[PDB]
């Protein structure tokens, strides 16, 4: 269940992170602030609702979504794109839509962590989180 990945979680680990950051075409000012933020994912749902909130002093971040349904999001990076988020297979997915691009974020519940897996042509990336308190 969706709720099952709610709380604040913090990053123990990511790998691939800045390949796909690379992938992207995020400039170094960017890739180095993500490659060395160690941020808080905060998220929580209401119903079909659903927010995840990223908290660290180089970037705060956060948007809302409905299950099913396509909103426009502005990414960390400054690309506004056309993002779906739905509950599937037992994880969260997010998926985003661009000038022709696509990528998708998954986040799942693993071993008592959140394991989020980013996406984009076959280049990939994992970040593992654990729970705050
Ligand atoms: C932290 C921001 C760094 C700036 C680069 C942002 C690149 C956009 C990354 C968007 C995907 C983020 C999803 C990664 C998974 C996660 O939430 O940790």
């Amino acid at each position: 269940t969706v709720q099952q990945l709610e709380g604040r979680w913090r990053l123990v680990d990511s790998k691939g992170f800045d390949e796909y950051m690379k992938e992207l075409g995020v400039g170094i000012a960017l890739r180095k602030m993500g490659a060395m933020a160690k941020p808080d994912c905060i998220i929580t749902c209401d119903g079909k609702n659903l927010t995840i909130k990223t908290e660290s002093t180089l970037k705060t971040t956060q948007f809302s979504c409905t299950l099913g349904e396509k909103f426009e999001e502005t990414t960390a990076d400054g690309r506004k794109t056309q993002t779906v988020c739905n509950f599937t297979d037992g994880a969260l997915v997010q998926h985003q839509e661009w000038d022709g691009k696509e990528s998708t974020i998954t986040r799942k519940l693993k071993d008592g962590k959140l394991v989020v897996e980013c996406v984009m042509n076959n280049v990939t990336c994992t970040r593992i989180y654990e729970k705050v308190e």
